């Protein structure tokens, strides 16, 4: 059994998602199509949010699982404003290695640019120290 440790560090180059504001960005992580969703806090009115939030996701398959990362703009009614997403196959992360990288997000219809998001990702055996080389 293995754990997917993900630090959602920061994002930049976000689009303007509010006509008279900037962007109220938060990220959502989803392994495969799981109902167990994880989300960051919102950083209000910035194009360069820094969250530095950590999540720990049990893996079903260290090669076939996929991590989907969604970026959204929190809005003032009952719904939020999708920005972009990226689909990250997990097989590219060597087992036990901590990988810190930027990812170009794919914007949704009607959004000019998707931004970039920095993620630190570590596939580690259950019980090993998260975000430390195994
Ligand atoms: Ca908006
Ligand atoms: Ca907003």
């Amino acid at each position: 059994m293995y754990q997917l440790h993900v630090r959602v560090v920061e994002a930049k180059e976000l689009p303007k998602m509010d006509t008279f504001g900037k962007c109220d960005a938060f990220a959502i992580l989803q392994l495969n199509s799981s109902r167990n969703i994880h989300r960051t806090k919102v950083i209000e009115k910035t194009y360069t949010p820094v969250w530095n939030e950590e999540f720990h996701i049990p893996l079903e398959d260290v090669t076939i699982d996929t991590l989907t990362v969604f970026l959204k703009d929190e809005d003032k009614g009952s719904s939020d404003d999708p920005i972009s997403l990226i689909k990250i196959p997990i097989n590219q992360f060597p087992l036990g290695e901590v990988v810190d990288k930027w990812y170009s997000l794919i914007p949704v219809k009607g959004v000019k640019k998707g931004g970039q998001i920095r993620l630190t990702i570590h596939i580690a055996p259950l019980g090993a120290t998260p975000f430390q080389k195994t």
